[PDB]
């Protein structure tokens, strides 16, 4: 008999539909529209010319390296730089095809049928798409500007023991929060006193618009002797997203099993990627780094001197210290889908808070990213939606 | 503490025989035929680096910047014209790995039963077994999928899907013929089954004519159950990690699906580079390669019917890159890997490649890195740790 699709898949095919979050995300991006949804980096801010440079002296001169079957740990000397860059040794370093590769490594190595899975609620919906790919049981905490709520979290903790925590204390998306080095020694106590395993996605570690970046859970948990921290760095938000070229450090018991998974997800990461994304940041990184930082720092002191102008204070809006987003609130029994369309007709567009919230939520909250627009295309949205946020408060 | 907080999936992956035993085979100075590698000469070295150097360049925004899933446009649709199909009903993936991955990940659940034929490629017992699905094999021969032990599973078990590499199957090297094709295509129809079809080697047939794929006979009998796999990395680079997977639209989305949460999309920067070399010149390309895999096994049987004792087996493939050899039944070939090690020289056992176990009295032979005079040279000292074995 014929072919029925919708039953001849398995389980899994139903726990990654992805329909409304694309549809939503696509009736965006038309004509005259300035939108402020979607994470896309700095455009200005690729390294072009010295990429194309970089790739040719590769290509040229390693030809029959970057385009052969390569180990899956990863190139040689990009872990090295990244094992001497974040302070451990190479053999503590997977390079991945981006974090969201390593989130699905770590649902597919910790994640089981109703496994208990700790995040925050709203979270990172590459995190949620991956793990829930695995079919767990979300626990949640819920997370506000000075990072997740850690009382609410111990008696999550006592009441049950989750594979494991996802994590994103520097500058959490959607949210912009920031986790108080207080709350992160006090998070690390809560975890060492319950050998948990915590998984720090730290993308945004070098975008912090302060003079310094707070120690993380990696680091404070290295510092201590605990190794129950899996350290999830990315180059997608520092050089290039389209490189897909991440990494994961942890401690080689896991590391083992991260590696034997990465392998049946692609083999490798792509060499080519690996070696051009190491032959930019062995020069001036640190200059890059701190080009950045400026770069979002800027555009992020604009989004919200437009945000004090244009919206009025019955909606709170966070006040971002590092990272690309502002989390907005609009007052209790108010919805996004609502403000959404509205927003569309005055030619603006963000992200419901809906879909980061991994069970569900955040009907009245929304995201605002500030990192593809200008200066004018920042203020000339942020006049568009706080008029079509004016037309919704009624 | 760490082993008591994985998960079922962490043990349905331990890799052996893969990043353990591998390192033996490296030393000083010893021949391998383990490893299927594609030939390094193949590798458009400076037409990559011109391309590549253009790409950032020109249009180096759309390189580095994060793109929709699917795939660099141009590529779908060169793809689309290759294979004989629309752009809309082709998804690039990172390489085959992940499309098998993606597969495993949609159509398969703990106890999910899959057919795949015994032995078969490692990256698919891999890419499944992490589902924890329950393997039904069928025994492969020179002519392809034992079709009466297939035909007396599927009255009694139903796979959520069969996995078959029709053309030069890895490791056997095996060449599904046209009528046999055409019968187990009838099976499926006649079960609403689907098949994911593996077509790695495609171009690389010895002969003068590529065989019709499942997929193409299925098309023309208007059956959708066929999932078309098809990789870069045996006519290219393997190293690029770009791949494809043509299947039916409602099958197709869930597979998207799949890949955003795996790694968002393919490196968009490969995508475009890979179309950039072969918007030109395809055909004369492929015929360089069929040239040199012709030429290299031409080499490789001659070395072997000089060198192995006749009560030994290997196969004698048509196409792709490996040879497949059976020791006479009782003697270990995990064994001869140490007496061969003894003679400067290595291959991969069998083991690894059957899914529920058993076969180790066989090895695979790859040949595709070696030139002519390291096939000899090997084949000579694998020819004497033979000889080693037999000598009781
Ligand atoms: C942008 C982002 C990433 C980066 O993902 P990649 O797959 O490495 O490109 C990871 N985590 C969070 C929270 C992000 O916002
Ligand atoms: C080489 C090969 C592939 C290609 O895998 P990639 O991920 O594209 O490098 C797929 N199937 C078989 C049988 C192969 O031998």
């Amino acid at each position: 008999k014929p072919l029925s699709w919708s039953e001849a898949f398995g389980k899994g095919a139903g726990r990654i539909q992805a329909s409304t979050i694309r549809e939503l995300l696509k009736l965006t991006q038309r004509p005259g529209i300035l939108s402020f949804a979607g994470g896309l980096p700095a455009p200005e801010l690729f390294p072009k010319e010295e990429a194309a440079e970089a790739a040719a002296r590769i290509l040229r001169e390693k030809g029959e390296v970057a385009l052969q079957y390569s180990p899956t740990e990863g190139y040689a000397p990009l872990r090295a730089f990244v094992a001497e860059w974040i302070g451990v040794r190479p053999e503590e370093v997977l390079i991945t095809t981006g974090s969201q590769q390593a989130l699905d490594l770590v649902g597919k190595v910790f994640l089981d049928e109703g496994s208990p899975v700790l995040l925050e609620a709203p979270s990172y919906m590459g995190a949620i798409q991956a793990f829930r790919l695995q079919g767990p049981r979300f626990l949640t905490v819920p997370a506000g500007e000075e990072g997740p709520d850690l009382d609410a979290l111990e008696e999550v903790l006592k009441r049950e023991r989750p594979r494991f925590l996802y994590l994103i204390p520097s500058f959490q998306n959607p949210t912009g929060g920031l986790t108080p080095l207080p709350a992160r020694k006090r998070l690390l106590q809560m975890v060492m006193e319950r050998g948990l395993v915590v998984v720090e996605d730290d993308a945004y570690r070098e975008l912090y618009f302060g003079e310094a970046r707070l120690p993380s859970l990696f680091e404070l948990a290295r510092e201590a002797g605990y190794p129950g921290v899996i350290y999830l760095g990315s180059f997608s938000k520092v050089l290039s997203p389209g490189l897909r070229v991440a990494f994961a450090v942890a401690h080689p018991e896991a590391l083992q099993k991260l590696v034997q998974a990465k392998q049946g997800a692609d083999l490798h990461t792509p060499m080519l990627n690996q070696m051009l994304v190491h032959e930019l940041l062995k020069e001036g990184f640190s200059e890059r780094l701190e080009r950045v930082r400026r770069v979002y720092r800027e555009k992020a002191q604009a989004m919200l001197h437009a945000l004090d102008r244009e919206v009025p204070k019955e909606v709170r809006y966070t006040r971002p210290k590092g990272g690309m987003f502002v989390w907005m609130e609009l007052p209790k029994g108010l919805s996004a889908e609502g403000l959404f369309r509205r927003a569309l007709e005055e030619n603006v567009a963000f992200v419901p808070g809906g879909p980061f919230f991994a069970n569900g939520g955040g009907e009245n909250t929304l995201r605002l990213s500030y990192a593809t627009l200008d200066r004018e295309g920042i203020a000339e949205g942020v006049r568009r939606l706080g008029r079509a946020l004016k037309g919704l408060l009624a």
